[PDB]
Formats: structure tokens, sequence, C-alpha cells
């Protein structure tokens, strides 16, 4: 298999049957429980890369079940999402996520840039409480708990949220350990069909982790929470500021 | 985390708590057993990527206990690696890993592009029988058994095998599926300490798997088994060859 | 809060954490397994409160998953309702019933006077077999069967059936044990949606307990069994009898 | 079953087969621990409805085995109870409870306005350690501690708090969802009888959780614990304000 | 119970109380993993009776999930499938199927003539991979895997696959053991609709059974993999080949 | 395979891996519970086929453990006898049984015409009793009990007991759902070889089931029970009345 | 414990508390499973020793239950048996045991010679089908399979093979690893006493190991397989050819 | 024993078979994690004994596994310590303590006074991230994480700290319950060899509990994480100030 022939089949490693493959990425049933609190804004300064800018001092944490997802399998994730602002668009930078799957955790990761690591997330009701727990190991580091579906939310104001851009700093070193990619990308989720939104009361509990530090963005008082189930397609995303 | 911060302070993602530190990466106590197989010199030729050169036509199928990694943790792999030339010199080619510990799985794909994916590989002393066997979730993929320290093996000559080079192909994604990095690496185990080496009779099966195709380099006769314990420094690469 | 704020606030105890929330009340996929039987008509006549009517000598048991429920979460269902008339409207009583969650109890109890114990009924296909069973603690008290689907069952007549009148006896007594709430309440499910409707031979076998007692409206004949799933709206019921 | 025989009978629903029966509700062996924490004023008076007011700012934490109940069964809960004043009469009020039986559960709520929910209350002994846990489903929200019987209590001092009158804030909706039921209801506990009662170090510590706010009663600083033992009886209520006359 | 209700209403034993229902045979979400190999012609010959015609040396490899199938109930599946004419026209060939539930499985033998024996068919989706599976009583005769839905595949095209003509040898025997019934039969699944279907890569092993010979028809090579989920009705066959 | 090897080699489904082998049928160490007890008159009449004539009314209910049988292997049984008689010969009526093996349960039904369904038959000794028990699914349907080797018992009478005819309804559908077979089946066992024989007292309770109804035979009153261990022969049996 | 007590009392280790008694060694019961395939004469030839002589390329596949064992007590053999002719007379050889029981392991070493290793081979009836497998540590290295006694076998033939010489070639080390004997032996079976013989399909599979290579005989095609149950005398060997 | 001869041997509790034994208290490969925190100066200040001095306000909280320890076993260490002057000299104070082992604990307890109680310290790597809890009975109390060796520790600062005085106030009551014992104790561990040392980012997190009041030095900032592992010698102590 000669030069050429290597350079034209090249997506992802291994070569010949690659760690994931290329899309389309489309989820059918995406599930989250968002809880978005008010913390330090001092702590996210310390965290939001320029030209990337804060706007409110508000984080999202979810928690997200994808039984569904072309490619990738059947997983759930939970992470940590900073609303900003760049070039007079609002959107969000994802700061942290975790996985309980690999093809999504690599493809995730050498692909589009995102942040992802991996972890035990878990997104179930029991019995009138719907309940969002993230372990690292034998540790708890997140949980979440809602009331079930105590009203329903505005789905124009849903889909605008889907709508705007996520924003992720993509960096891969090279083999020398400076960096070879070091840029800011911006992907989008597109045809997306709400299947069923709600808000309810909400609740968050953080604990720290060397090595999932999301309690570094304390939870001085819970704002909103929403869950909402949904599909959609994962595009691909577009570089808005390469830093090198 | 000023824009030209980013550009200096840049490893891995994510950016303020990367997924896998620098090193050195030191392991202590590596324990391998590897059983080197005859097979198909046709199905070794359809996955060597030119300007890499088939040699025997044999595999290495490795499993390795990694108990003691800095940065990385304590884990264990399983592989199927190739001897090789490059550009006349004689050196091995990591077809395929599977491991179970994220920071050293991203970590060996991001920095080196070990082809690096996620299972279950178990090395065990089962009273007279050293025991590897590679599960891909649910799946035996490989099992491979050896008899317990026959004879012990010739150092010198084993710590030859391990001054060769070692290459891999490297390959990332750009944000639009297209390759970002293509490129031969190549990288030395150094600063080696043998603390024992082993011969004894080893068999060797392996099992289809969809998303884990190791049985692909069929096991036509099986020809050598090792088992060695030692200490070593995985030094970063070089890019020896550059497709893009 | 102010006496005044109070008042325009009070939904449910505890006034600010609601034991459950106002809705409306939505249900999503509620399956029904109902074996209809006859009974004893002195059974019926010694529970049924005038100014009820008794029409014919028959028990509907019901077995019920209520896998989507807004404000109640996910939970089952089971008990006995009797055909009824009242002023020469046909429509149904609700004799007894018992539940595996608390918000849908309290609820039920408080604001529509359904007459709801706890209990853990479940309703599941083991292979050929659609099973409900009703246990009360340790002790087994209802155990429902059915074949799979064996036939369609009008839709007609059973919209109809979901669009009788529900009465209640709705009873809450005064901090002095004196009743302060007496009365006959009518309800209606409402946006009635069915998505399957089936019959198939059915049996039901009912056993005593001192505080659940289903047994008491004895099984003398099994005259039909039948399956649905569907979407409805539990409405707030109406007073239609006043006993105070 | 005429309408004139339907009233005569009805207490509790079912008619026929009531979900709880009448008292008199006797308590025999029931197990205390009660963790007293000052919280923030401000926490207090937002869920304190007047006419109640706030007396100091704490919070009274509890968890209580109920081993022996007549017409109830044997059961434990665990609460958060606060020191008020009605008409300037020192009292308690109970802001949430929650208990793993159902008769308890039902008939608190509709006979007197507990306030009370499901929970997973226990209460053990664990070597040296009194333990105390409240579980909301799969979730933690409360964890409590004390050593095991340091120091006697004056019982006589005891029965000082257990003969003040309790105030609960009774809610029953119509069912149209507008109040039919919204007055403040007094009860005593009367025939109290101590077996006995301790004071030794304690802890707690409370979890958030959504449908289970106890954590919105920050705990600042724990300032006593007491473990106490006795029989008791749970006297009707009376109301002593209707909101709604 | 007189004689010539009997010769009316019998339809399948216990006459008062017969082990399957008469349909329709309704299901919906099948749930289909096929993997298509290529094998030995002349094991293929070895099995195929006269008049049938053998096609391309190809099986057709199924593991199905019938959740929800009308006077059946739910249950799963695996088999052998394999191309073939029968007067010229192109159709299919069921060898070998193994079910976990009774009705279908004497449904399947008495009326249509469905080669059916029991057996513990599995498909689930773990993580990354969709895994097949049976089992034999202790002893595992197939395995086979799947990427998760890496490509949409063509409808259009699947539902004429569908729409084939699916031909059994049914063999009932009378009661002094030489054939009562000898009959090809010819069967359509019909008003199919296609939820969903992919493509990715597969891999099939089996394992000798003497009671199971499914790797009878070895795996010389896989060839394709498809994935899918349909609702569907299985019609009556029709007899086209009487042998007595 | 030509056409007339086909017709030749054909004895059961798969034809060249049947299903069930032919015989002959041989049983060693048969244990045998039969409970037999006082029933409705009418209850025998609904389900008894002309031209069977009803004798008492009784069934006897059993419970059989056969744990060497050729061809079949190693299973347990249970079932509801009633006696008949035909042309003026004493004998049985099988209506219904229950096996947990698959070859005995289609060769059973599809050679002799047993009315054989799936269920979870057992017979052991606990310390004093011989206890029978019928599970279907997770539902018990049968529980019998027995004192252990009371009294011996007439053997003479057990080998006449054993050697009267025994009666089937053979029914198979035709493809289209109309039968194909229908007819009446004599069987007898034959060599006969009693081991032991007792009786003892005896109890009998039945549960309602909607696909296994051996509870519409009413246990009024228990009149025997029979514990018995034999070696016979299942001799194939006759049609002696063709309802077609 | 005189010196001369010592060499006429000495029978086996250690001397006071010998680690198998004397015979007779009576067998009553053993149950036999017994694949017989073909395999590669050239495996076979490269493991015979002369003056053994090759016979068919076969291998007898045992599975050998011994539940009542005089001096030896309970237990299971699992083991490769080849035809073989010693100075034209017909016999067997026997390559490869594995038992579970440690006095019939030394015993059948020290004594006869059989080439005996630990392993855990099972023999059990699971409902259909006789299953043997043959486990060494963790690893499964033989499964074979059958029918349940499809056929009566023609047992004075089997009887036959039962008289003809086994042989073995004992081997024991001098305290310095030179052989100390070195002998082929012949044994009988005697005194034979067949309680049942039968034939059924039957399947083999093997797998490779380091320390139990069965597989190295491989398995090309099954051509008959024999369950059979006996008693049977194993009878002290006499030296047929001592290579020292 | 005589009067005389119990005062010469009297070392510990029982005398004849005392609880702990004299020593020297060697340890082999000890295994450290400290975490480091600042925390409220006023919470110090509370507990420290004059005439002890503080020094800066940080808490180590360590987790000790000690494998190897003569006179005591294999056992876990869990506790608190602070930095602290005594007569100018720079050294530190032992506040908490927990241990599984019994020997220890009275041994620490009753020769150099260690403020010893009971609890269940673990210090385990779950793949890559060092977990170390303790639990109080069933309360977990404290909760560290450390990366895996991210870079080496100083060993000079390190052998600097271990070389530094030990301050313990050791108190014994009297059987009135006065003090007997009321002292400053100073103790040293010596022949230090440090078999490996790192840094990485590290976490703590206490809970209340009233018998194990860690939580009462609360956890304001993290300051640094350490991993250790040495061999020491617990030397005796000697008393520097005597309350009494």
């Amino acid at each position: 298999m000669k030069q050429q022939e290597v350079r034209q089949r090249a997506f992802a490693m291994p070569l010949t049957s690659p760690a994931f493959p290329p899309g389309p990425y489309r989820f059918v049933n995406r599930e989250y429980m968002i809880i978005t609190y008010r913390t330090d804004p001092a702590a996210i300064e310390a965290v939001l890369p320029e030209p990337l800018q804060m706007a409110e001092p508000v984080v999202r944490y979810e928690f997200i079940r994808m039984p569904d997802s072309t490619g990738f399998g059947d997983y759930s994730e939970s992470g940590q999402v900073i609303p900003v602002t760049f070039r007079g668009e609002r959107g969000s930078y994802t700061l942290a996520m975790f996985l309980d799957d690999q093809p999504p955790l690599a493809g995730g990761r050498e692909l589009w840039g995102f942040p992802k690591k991996a972890g035990k997330p878990r997104l179930e009701v029991h019995q009138d409480t719907l309940v969002g727990s993230l372990d690292f190991g034998p540790v708890r580091i997140a949980t979440g708990t809602m009331g079930y579906k105590y009203e329903a939310l505005d789905r124009s104001a849903l889909l605008a949220s889907l709508a705007e851009p996520n924003f992720l700093l993509k960096i891969i070193p090279h083999v020398d350990g400076s960096p070879r990619i070091c840029e800011l990308v911006r992907y989008h989720t597109t045809d997306v069909a709400i299947k069923g939104a709600w808000s309810a009361p909400g609740s968050l509990e953080l604990h720290p982790h060397a090595l999932a530090p999301v309690a570094a963005l304390p939870v001085l008082e819970v704002l909103s929470a929403r869950h909402f189930v949904c599909d959609l397609t994962l595009d691909l995303g577009t570089v808005v500021f390469d830093y090198l």
C-alpha cells in the first residue's frame, strides 16, 4: 500500500482500523440534565482563554445520555460549559467533559478538540427524582438532582440555545511536546428536533478531584435547571482563531 | 490566560488540566509476555504503509503489565507489533494496542502516535502457566499462554532487540476530517534495565472482532515465547517521514 | 412569608417545597392490564356509597405502568374499580389503589381524593406472558396474567370507556378526627391518544390482607382481559356531591 | 351504605379500609438524636409563615426511631424543626420531615398537617458512635453523628421542651388546586415518660436535593447534640389560626 | 365439544388452549444484525434440497430481536439463511433458527415450517460494538460483532431484499415416523416499515455443536454486515412444491 | 441432494439435523408423583373431544422425572390426565403437559400429538416430603405433596394402569391455518419394569394462568396419591379416529 | 523401621502413608464420551515413539467420569488416545490425560506410566446434550458435544475394542535428570461389564495451550461419537520394551 | 513471678504476653500521600498546647501505608500534623491519627504518646489516580487524590523534613482519672532511605465527625501534594517538657 494510498485513506489511527469513524454524527434521543449555577467570576477568568470573552459568571453543568449515536454507540457524558462572547456572538466554551466510551472520547478530542476525559456519568429517574452523577474511578465528583418534568419550557428559546456556536480550544502536541495544533474551533449542533423539554427545581453538588477539577468553579447559587430530549447532528467544526 | 500564554502553555487538552502530563515517561517493572508467530505475508503487506518495508512474515503479539508508570499510573496493554525496515534499517511497527487506562491512551495517541484503543488486557500467573488475555467489551479477542520461566534468556541479545527503532504512523484529523498530521515517527526505549528474561513453550489464540481486528494477522505457527521484566524510559519520538 | 402571601402561595405541604406540584398532569405511554371479573353482588353493595348506584356486579382489576408522568416521575399502580351510575350517568368508582411512588400517592389523595395506599405493583412481559403482580410488603395479594396481543381491541369502545366519568370519595379528617372534607368527586382523563390496544385470554388470583383487602371482592369468574398503551391528561376533578 | 352512614363512618380514605386509623397514637421507646445548629437567620425568615415568628436562629435536626407506634407500625423519621413564637408563646415549627412507612406519612399529613415526605432515615450505634442518616432515593441528604451517652442530662429540664406547643402549617388542596385547608395547628406530646437522656459531642452534614431541601438551612456551627429515649402520646392538634376563615 | 366442532375449531394443540394463536403475526421494532459470509459451495450443496438451487456461495447469519410480537411475546432469534432460486426465481432458504420463547418455536415449526430449535440468542450494544451471540445450553456456538451505525444504508434497496420470497422445507412426521407433511413453503414479510438501516465492519465466529451444526457452513470470509430496525407482518406461507 | 433423497431422509425439521430423533424411545428410572382428584364433571365435559367418552370425574395430576431418555436427554414433566372410555376400552386422555427440554417437546407434539407446552416442573424429596411443582415463567401453577413411601402398592394393578391405551388429539395446522392433521391417536408404554411403587397421604394446589389453564379443572377433593419408579418404552402411536 | 523393612514394605511415597494404595483398582460406573476424529498423519508421526507404529490417522478424544474408584475416590479425566500397532498387534497409545484428583494422578504416573497432568474435566448432560469440557487453570482447551443416546451400540464389538492392549511410555528421571525408567508398558482393562453403549452425532473443539498441547493433533474431521457406562478393573501393566 | 522480677520484666500489658513488643521499630516501604493545605489560623491556635508555638497556618494531612512494620505487622494510617516551633526549633505536632491495627495503636499511645484512634485508612492507585481515604465506622471523613508521579520531588528538602523533630503530647490518666503522665515528647525517624518521591496535583475533602474531628481544621486551599516511599526507624522519644 503505497505512499499516496496512505495519505488518501488516512483519517484516524489505526490507519487500517480507525479508532473512530467519519460521520455524519447523528444523535437520537439525547437526554440532557443541565444545572446552571452562579460561580466566582475570578474562577472563570482563570480558565477562559482569550480571545474568548466572559459573559455571565455562570456555569452550565450537564449530564447527557447518548443512547444512540452513529459511529460511537451508546454512552453518557458529563461536563462544564461556560457562556462566552466571541466577535459579537454569544456562545459557549467547553472547559471539561467525561465519557464512558472510547470512540467518542478519542474522536471528540482528535477531530473537534473537545477537552474530554474518562469517567462514569449516569442519568436516571429514581421514582420522583432525575439524578445525575459522575464518578471518576471510585470518587464521586458530581451529583445533580431535578424534579420530574414540573413545567414545559419554551421550545423556541431552547432551539435558539442549541443554535448558538460552541467554541473549543483544540490542542494537540507535536512529537516533541510543543503544540502542533492550537486553535479555537467553532461547532454547531444542527437538524435539531426537540422531543420534550421541561424545567423543575434543581440541585448540584461537586467534589474536588486532582485529575477532574470540576469543583474549582464553586457552586455559589443554583440558578436554573432544564431537562430535555432531542435528536441532533454534531456538525464538523471550523477553526475561528489559530494561536499558531 | 492571555493569548500568548495559551500558545506557550498549551501541551494537551484540557489546557488547564491536561489529560496527560509531560514526561520523562519512566516505567518500573514492566512485564512482558511476547508470543512471536508466523503469519500470511500477504496479510502483513496489506497493512504495512510504505515507505516501511516488511521483513520476516512474523507478528510479535504482546501482553504487557505496567504497574508503575510516571504520569500514567498502573495499567496493562496488549498489542500487535511487526518487524520492519525503513531506509534499510531494521525496526518495528505497532499495528494495534489496547489499554485499560485513559491518560496513557490519549497520551500515547496524541504525542507519539501509538495506534491505541480501549480494552481489558490481563497478564497473570495461574499456578504453572503465565496467561495473557485481551477482552474488548464482552468478547475475548486474544489468549496467550506460556510455561513459567523454563530457561534464562540471553539478556545482552534482548537489550539488543530493545535498542532497535520503533516506528509509528501518527495520524490526527483536521477539524474538517482531512489529515492534519500524517507522519512516520521513530521512538526508542532508553535507560533499559532487564531484571530477568526467560523462554518457555507458548500458545496463542485470536478471535475476530469488527473493531479489534487482531485476527486479521492469523496465527499460522507459533515460533517463540519470551517473558521479561524491566525498567525503561519511553523517549519522545522524532518525525522520520512526513506524508504531508 | 406575610400571612397574605401564605394564602396566595399555599398549594400542598411543605409550603416552601410542596410534596407534589400543580401540573397539568400529563401521562405518556401508560400501559394497562385490566382484568374484568364477575364477583359477589353483596360484596360490591357493602362498599359502594350512596348516592352512587351499582351497575353490573363486576370488578375491573388494573395493573398500570406509568413510566413518564409529569410532576410525579416513573411508577406503577394497581387496584380495583367498579362500574357505577350516578344520576343515571354511567361511570366508574375507584375502591382501592396501590402505588410505589410518593408524589402521586400524596397528590392523588390530597388533590382528587384517590383512595391510595403504598404497595409494589409490577407489569412485565416474561417471554410469552404479560404478568401483573401486586405485593404489599412481603405478601403477594394480586397476580394477573394475559396472553400477548392475540387480537386488536375495539378502539371506539375503548375511547368511550376512557371518556367516562370517574367518581371518587374524597375524605380528609379535620385535626379533631372528624371529617373536614367528605365529597363525591368527578374527574376525567382527556387528550387521550391510544397507541395500541389488544385482547387475549387472562387470569387473576387475589389473596387476603388485613390492610389491603382486594380479596374481599372474590374472583368468581374472569370475564375479560384487555391490554393497552396510551397518552392522556389527568384533569382536575369537580365536587358532584358534598356529604357535609 | 346510605349517605348518612357514609358521613358517620368517614375518617380517612379509602372509606371502608382507611389508610390510617384513629388514635390514640401511642409511642413506646421512641429514640431521638437531635443536633442543634446555628443557621443563617435570613434562611429561617424566608421559610417561616406569619403569624409565626422567629426565635433564636437555630435548627433542631432530628433522627427518630419509632419501633412501636399504635396504628402505624415500626418506622424511622428525620427532619428539621425550628424554635418559634406564636402570640409570644414559645414553641416549635416543623419545616420538613421524612419517613419510611406510609400510614404515619398519610396520617401525619392529613390529620395534624405534618409536612411529611418519603425517605430512608436510619439511626444506629456503630461501636462507639451513634449515627443518623437520611437518604432520599439514591442520594444522602443528611449524616449526623454523636458520642455514646457521654453525659447524663437532667430529665426534668428536658421535659421543658416536650411540654411546649408544636406548630404546623396544615395545607390541603381543594379539587381545583386552591386551598381547602390552610391553618396553623397546635399539637402537644403528652404522657411523656423519659427512659434516659444524654449529651455528647455531635456532628452534622447536609447535602442538597431539589425535592428535599434540608440543606437550604445551612449548618454554620453545631451547638449541641442530645440523645434520648421515651414513651410518648401524640395528642390530636387544634387549629390556632385559620388562614381561610 | 362435538365431533365436528373439533374439525372446524382445531388450529393448534392443545385444542382448548392452543400453544400459539392465529395471526396476523405483527412485529414492531424487529432489530436485525446480519453478517453475510462466503462459505464452501460444497457445504451448501450438501444441505440444499432440490428443487431449490444454490446461488452465490454465501450465508446470511442473523441475530434478531423481536421485542413486540403479536401472539408470541418478546424474544430473540438467531439463524442461518442461504440465497436460493426456485424455478428461476431468486429467494432465501432458512437452514437453521434458534429461539428463546416456545409459542413462536412451536408456531414457527407447525404452521410455516421454520426449522426452529431452542437456544439463547442475544443482541446488545456494548459501548461501541453491536454484539450478537448464540448459546445452546452452556456452549457458545455463534458470536458476531459490528461497529455501530457507521453509514446509512440504501433503504429502497433493502426493502427490495425483503420483498423476495422466503422458502422453507416443512416436514411433519406421521405417528409411525414416515413423513406426513413434506413440502416447500413460500412466505413473504409484508407491510414493511424500515425505521433505520446501517452498515459497519463485521465479524463472525462459529463453534461446532452436535445438535446445532451452524459451523458446518464455515466462515471463510466475511463479506458484509447490516444492522436494521423495522415493523413487518409475517404472512402465512403457501405450498410451492409437495414432495408427497 | 435430489428430490427422492429428500423424501427418503425426511423425518423431522431441520431435514439435515432433526430437532428430534427416531426411536426407539426408552426411559430409565422414570419417577412419577400422581395425585388423583375429583373435579366438576362439567369441567371435564367442556374439554373432552368426542368420540372419547367421560368416565369418572377425576383428573390425574402428575409430576414426572425423566432423568434418562433416549434421544431426548434428562428432563421433567407435569400434566393433567383424564380417565376415558373409547370403543369399550378404558384409557386416558392427555389434556395438558409441560416440559423443560426441547427435543421431547417438539417430538412429543409433532410425532405422537402430545399437547405439550414449556414450563419448569420439579420433583424432589425435601427431608420427609415429596414435593412436585410446576412453574410457568415466574408464576407457580401447581404444587403437590406426598408423604414418603408410606405403603407399598399393588404392582399388578400398577402394571395394568401402565398397560391401558393412552389417547391424544393430534392437531397440526396446514400452512393456511386450517387443520392438515386432526386425529385421535392411541399410544402404549410397553416393556415396563417397576422398580418401586408406594402410596401415602397427598395434596394438590393449582393456580390460574391464562396460558397454562390447569386450574380450570378445580380440585374439589384429593382422592389418592401414588409414587412409583419404572423403566419403559414409549411406543409409536396409531391413529384411532381421523376427524378429517 | 529397619533397613530391610523399608525395601520389602516400600510401595509408594511417603513410605508410611503412601500417596496411593495398591489395587486391585476397581471402577464402578465409569462413563465415557469418546469423540473419534481424523487428524494430520504427520502430527501423529511426530509424537509416536518407535517401536510403536501408527495405524489410522485418527485420535480418540475422551472425557471420562469415574465416580467410584477403589483407592482413588471419585473423579474425572480427559485425554488423547491414538490407535497403534506394536510388533504387528493392534492397540492404543495414550498421549495426554488430565485429572482432578491427586492419588490417581501420582498413581497413574508412577505405577503404570500414564502421561497424566492436572486439569478440570467435566462430563454432564445439559437437557438434550452430553457435554464434555476440559479446562487447564482458566483456559478451556477441550469442548466436546453429543446428542443423547440416539442409538444402541453393538456391545460385543465394543467389549472387543476394550480387550485390545493399551500401551504407555513410562519415563521416570533419576535424581540427576537422566532417565532411570524408560519403557513401553502394556496394560489391559479386565472383568468388563458394559451397562449401556450408544452412538449419536458428535462435535469437538480444541484450543492451544503451552502446557496442555491437545490441539497439536488438529480436528480435521469428526468421524464418530460413542457414549458408554461400565465397570472394569485396571490391571497392572507389563514391560513390553525397555529402552534402557 | 516474684515481686522483683515483675518490675524487671514489666514493659506493657499483659505482663506475660504484652500487647506490643519492644522493638527497634523498623519500617520498610512506608508509602505516604501528604496533602498540605492552608487552614484557618484560629482553628490551629485553638488546639496547639503551649509551650508549643505555631508556625505557618497549614495542615499536612497524611495517608500512610505501612506494609512491613516490625512488631506491629501490616497496616495503614491517616491523620493531621501541623508545622510547629518549640524553643525556636522547627518541627511538627501530631494532632490526630487513625489506624486499622491494634499493636501499633496501643504501642503508639502508651510508648511515644501518639494521639491514636481506630479507623480504616486506605491508600491505593486506581488506574491514573492515587486515592487516599479514611472511614471512621460507616462515615467517610477524609478523601485525598493525587496524580501519579508527575515530577520528581527534591530529595534534600524531603530528607530534611524527615529529620525534623516531632512533638507529641503524651497524656495518661491515673486510676482516679487525674493525669499520671502529661508531657511533651520529642521523637525522630532515622535511618531513612527514600526509594522514590514525587509531586503531582492533589485534592482533599474532609467531613464532620463527633469522635474524629479532622474537619475542624477546614480546607481553605490545598497548597501541595507529595507522594513518597521510604524505609525508616521510629526511634524512642524523649520528654522535652513535663506539665506535672
